[PDB]
């Protein structure tokens, strides 16, 4: 099962040159949470963003290019990718936007975090058609003195 996990602002933006400018530590820890002991894969712009691996789950980057650091594990294609997560339940699908993209259609479940931020970006999490998915969770939260905006913790479902 292929599953993508996201935190996006208003209007679908989820970066701004090569970085995500706001601090929503709840949203870190629950991306922790759905992601520790799973495979993730990243695309190499992703990669440079977080600027090293991330502990205790298995680091897929996908590049055209050779890999230049032996800590991870680098592939050429969305199938090669898949295959080198082996016979797991789940498969996290970490972005950015370009790997998103190429893995939703195949994708099962979405985590998706919904902040009330408006951002400038350079990158979106792709549209989706809302009919296809099922919003089986959903969790608010004001913000509070760690958490600067108001986000919703979703998980949606193919129907
Ligand atoms: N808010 C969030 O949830 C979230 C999550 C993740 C990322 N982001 C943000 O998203 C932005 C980065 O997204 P992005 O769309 O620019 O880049 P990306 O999707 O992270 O990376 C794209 C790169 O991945 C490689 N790639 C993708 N598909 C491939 C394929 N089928 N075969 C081989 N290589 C492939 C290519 O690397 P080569 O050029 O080396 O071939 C491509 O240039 C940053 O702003 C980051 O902060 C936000
Ligand atoms: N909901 C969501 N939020 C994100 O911030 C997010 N970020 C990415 C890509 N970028 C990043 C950037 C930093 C870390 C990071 O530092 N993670 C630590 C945080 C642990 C914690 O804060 O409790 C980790 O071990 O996962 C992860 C992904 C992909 N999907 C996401 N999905
Ligand atoms: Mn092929
Ligand atoms: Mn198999
Ligand atoms: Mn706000």
């Amino acid at each position: 099962m292929i599953s993508l996990i996201a935190a996006l602002a208003v209007d679908r933006v989820i970066g701004m040159e090569n970085a995500m400018p706001w601090n929503l530590p709840a949203d870190l820890a629950w991306f922790k949470r759905n992601t520790l002991n799973k495979p993730v894969i990243m695309g190499r712009h992703t990669w440079e963003s977080i600027g090293r691996p991330l502990p205790g789950r298995k680091n897929i980057i996908l590049s055209s290019q050779p890999g230049t650091d032996d800590r991870v594990t680098w592939v050429k294609s969305v199938d090669e990718a898949i295959a080198a997560c082996g016979d797991v339940p789940e498969i996290m699908v970490i972005g950015g936007g370009r790997v998103y993209e190429q893995f939703l259609p195949k994708a099962q479940k979405l985590y998706l975090t919904h902040i009330d931020a408006e951002v400038e970006g350079d990158t979106h999490f792709p549209d989706y058609e809302p009919d296809d998915w099922e919003s089986v969770f959903s969790e608010f939260h004001d913000a509070d003195a760690q958490n600067s905006h108001s986000y919703c913790f979703e998980i949606l479902e193919r129907r």
